[PDB]
């Protein structure tokens, strides 16, 4: 604020601050998923790195 | 001033020498004032250096 000087109102405005807030949350859950029988994976998958892990 | 050549009105306009002047003035007081209670200071204020005096 702006006042005027050898004004003989010596009245200083006060001036306010006001923080604010904002939440940042964790909601959903993000999965991909596989079941294998033990004879498709002894026999069918061969490199099991390169065709399961990496899709 | 410019006369005619041989004019026998042999008079002489004498001009003037006028010096103007403004005023440069200091009348505004610009501040900015806080007000602080002692609650306020003890529990909400933890920096006063990035909470106040910045600001």
């Amino acid at each position: 604020n702006r006042r005027d000087l050898r004004d003989p109102d010596r009245t200083v405005i006060a001036s306010e601050l006001v923080e604010h807030s904002f939440g940042v949350t964790l909601d959903k859950h993000v999965y991909a998923a596989l079941k294998f029988t033990d004879e498709q994976r002894t026999l069918d998958i061969r490199d099991y790195t390169k065709q399961v892990l990496m899709p």
